[PDB]
């Protein structure tokens, strides 16, 4: 199954960041030779947790989405022993040694205050904070906590931008859009 969508995420992301995607994907039973818009939104959630990793101090994160889930959860339970916070129902994609918090990071392509109740409402012990990422260039966080940099939060902005470009001039963004 040769789909253009494939190869452009494959042209358009790092291949280590392709590599995990795909790696997690079939993890999860599902194949990225055929499901391919799903491919591209795990790739961009990658890509956004990597570059937001990457801004503040450097110490300052510890990265779990991107890893093994016995990895991921063994991370997480060092982190709840170490520090005392409590451990989450679900895994998240980073923590906050400044704040001593995870975060979780969302990225929609339908408006950012559906995506935040959608996340908060499956979270119900609300103490791990919530950043979402719309692909239109707007954002929303726990207690309007923004976390970063507003130079960080702009270079993703710009990114997931380009990506959504990109996509249309090859006329995959109407499908990628309709599907989620
Ligand atoms: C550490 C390593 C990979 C990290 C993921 C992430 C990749 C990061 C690399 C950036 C910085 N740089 C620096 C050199 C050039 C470059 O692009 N970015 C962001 C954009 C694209 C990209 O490549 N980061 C952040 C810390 C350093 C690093 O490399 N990951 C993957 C999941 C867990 C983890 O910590 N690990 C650790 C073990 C497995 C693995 O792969
Ligand atoms: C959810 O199923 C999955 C799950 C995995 C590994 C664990 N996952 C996460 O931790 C995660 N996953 C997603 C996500 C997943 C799929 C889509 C899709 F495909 F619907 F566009 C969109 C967002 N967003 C997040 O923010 C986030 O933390 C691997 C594969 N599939
Ligand atoms: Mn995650
Ligand atoms: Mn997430």
């Amino acid at each position: 199954r040769g789909s253009h969508m494939e190869d452009f995420v494959r042209q358009c992301f790092n291949p280590m960041i392709v590599e995990l995607a795909e790696k997690a994907m079939k993890e999860y039973g599902e194949d990225p030779k055929i499901e391919t818009n799903k491919f591209a939104a795990i790739c961009t959630h990658l890509e956004v947790c990597f570059m937001y990793s990457d801004g503040g101090s450097k110490h300052r994160f510890e990265i779990i989405e991107g890893r093994d889930r016995i990895m991921a959860w063994t991370v997480v339970n060092s982190i709840c022993n170490t520090t005392g916070v409590e451990k989450p129902k679900f895994l998240p994609d980073l923590y906050d040694y400044k704040e001593n918090r995870f975060i979780e990071i969302g990225v929609t392509r339908r408006e950012v205050h559906i995506y935040y109740l959608e996340k908060a409402n499956k979270i119900k012990s609300e103490k791990t904070h919530i950043h979402i990422f719309s692909f239109t260039g707007e954002e929303m966080a726990t207690k309007a906590d923004y976390t970063l940099d507003e130079e960080s939060r702009a270079r993703i902005k710009t990114r997931l931008f380009t990506i959504r470009q990109e996509m249309a001039s090859r006329s995959l963004w109407d499908s990628f859009r309709q599907s989620e």
